[PDB]
């Protein structure tokens, strides 16, 4: 199902913002936007409070998750203020281990063939691949190689004019930050209509 | 021996194919076209019974091993099949072990100082570095000032245009996958015959 | 006390050489030059020597510190012979212990996210950043999403065209070896000149 | 089923090389560049050798004969190792003999009518015309006449010039030396492609 909703979504926005307030009010302008997979990172002050608080849109079909988890006390938080799924932009044993007990889907983020066999050993077949700027499509064509099996979901400087690259290259879905989310709730609103019909575009 | 043919040959086709016939078709092209060490990759299908049907070529003086080896399984088929090298995208500590018992020449992957180091302590002074197109020559350069005895064969990427700035940078030898083995026979023997004048060339 | 150090002087010279004399007057070119950080590479002969026939130098005001440490057994010689930072292209658990146990100052080398998170885990949150001329500034912006805690000191391709951009991604400081320390001493001593200005200059 | 082989395939290299390396490099050129027929002329040195080093490719489907085979002895060291037809520049009537007894496909070469009539009272329908360049289509055309019934294989200046001129006169297929066979094995293998190419063109 997870995986599912990545495919057909393709879209997830990776929210950092300032406070509880902006990070509310633009994760409800990407979803009035057309974006339905919303990742609330931890480097948000109360990052589960905001969660939380967008329970409710839920109702409305928005899918809310948790990023930039780096421990496991980070992981309990979100998963008990209703987080549907987990990134965080390493590879952790611990996180992974914890949410497959906990039965929620972990996306690990990796740079390296290493990173990604070790993500593979652990059960991950859909991987952050971040920081995608650094790496590029060029990283993505080439795992399809070795690795015909995974996929990436690439985070890190996705924008208007490189994404439909990603998707050529062999993308799941693409994670994007500040070319959605930085601005104010009417320009990322407006924002996430234009990476929407970009993308159904390509 | 390993480390002296690499050194002598300069070049090692990454043999991805869809089928055995159009991986044993695609061997016999390259070696036609004088490239001498053919590394048929486990995403081929039956990759081992390519091996062992180039078995021969052997004896004409093809060197005939193993890439894409993800598991300690997959290594076992390789060697007993006729595998006279491994070859990984990752650093495997198992497959390194192994390789080490049975005494066949192992390649690990790296993308990392730190990964690097890790392949060092396993003994390997020879690394695969992958992908290339990500790191770069650029990589290479910055590997002789701390690790001025370390040798890569980037694979990755490697084409008509770069390849001499590759063995500028420093590289021991190539793997050239996509550039050399993509197209039909003809075209392939024919690419081949390209690079090896090429790299002659510088 | 050594953060403070980095944050005051901004740039690190990290010296490799040929021999004991041409590392000696090279880190005396530097001093000459203004730049007060010097990290004598263990690729240098009789690195240890160098160091400790340096030591005279801190009473000026310079900091020896040691670079491209991969034992323990080489930062011991190093401490031993009066190092007062130790720095790796790679992140070294062995050596993280060592330095904890022994009050010195360790600055691991990390190309990743997950490379990164280890080492803060084991303490470090200064970072030296190799290659950085594989992975750029654009590497440092997209850490400061996840990890706004850490501070980088890239090595690797720092020169006069691009130091600017460096300090504009937020680095705590950068480390420079070929673009300062290759040529003869005095202009070696010169582009030292150069690098304080064109840093100060932004 | 000789029959229905080179009227399915319509070319026959006719392979004549100075060593057994040469012979077997330029008879996997040839099938690399889509000639099934394989015929090994007695003049190569080792020419038994090579036709048993080259048994494997029939499990690829190469067809590997025996040309210029002048004696019985000759005959029986190529049947022995592995020959699936024996080709002879001349008509002999020992070699026809023995190759009934042997049930082995074997085509005598002719040039005269009266050649031509001996050849049929041995039972051969299908004959080699050699040389080919000396009579031509013209003697092909004028058999039509008074022998509607057999068919020939011309050897000896077939090119690509005048190869579909050769087919019009109503050959069954054509067998090519020097314009196919001459050259480096890279050559061969492109001139093999050009040959296909141009007889399906007609």
């Amino acid at each position: 199902k997870m995986e599912e909703l990545f495919k057909k979504h393709k879209i997830v926005a990776v929210l950092r913002a300032n406070s509880v307030e902006e990070a509310k009010k633009k994760a409800l302008a990407v979803f009035l936007g057309g974006v339905h997979l919303i990742e609330i990172t931890f480097t948000v002050p109360d990052a589960d409070t905001v969660i939380k608080e967008l329970s409710f849109l839920k109702e409305m079909g928005a899918i809310i998750g948790a990023g930039t988890v780096t421990s496991v006390e980070q992981a309990r938080k979100a998963v008990e203020s209703g987080a549907e799924f987990i990134v965080s932009p390493h590879l952790d044993e611990e996180i992974s281990q914890f949410a497959k007990e906990k039965g929620v889907f972990y996306m690990p983020g990796v740079m390296t063939p290493t990173e990604l066999v070790k993500a593979m050993k652990l059960g991950h077949t859909i991987l952050k691949l971040f920081p995608g700027e650094v790496v590029g499509p060029q990283f993505v064509k080439a795992m399809k190689g070795p690795f015909p099996n995974v996929k990436f979901v690439p985070t890190g400087g996705v924008n208007l004019d490189n994404v439909c690259e990603w998707f050529k290259a062999g993308v799941l879905a693409v994670g994007v930050g500040s070319a959605l989310v930085k601005g104010t709730p009417v320009e990322v609103a407006e924002k996430a209509k234009a990476f929407v019909e970009k993308i159904r575009g390509c």
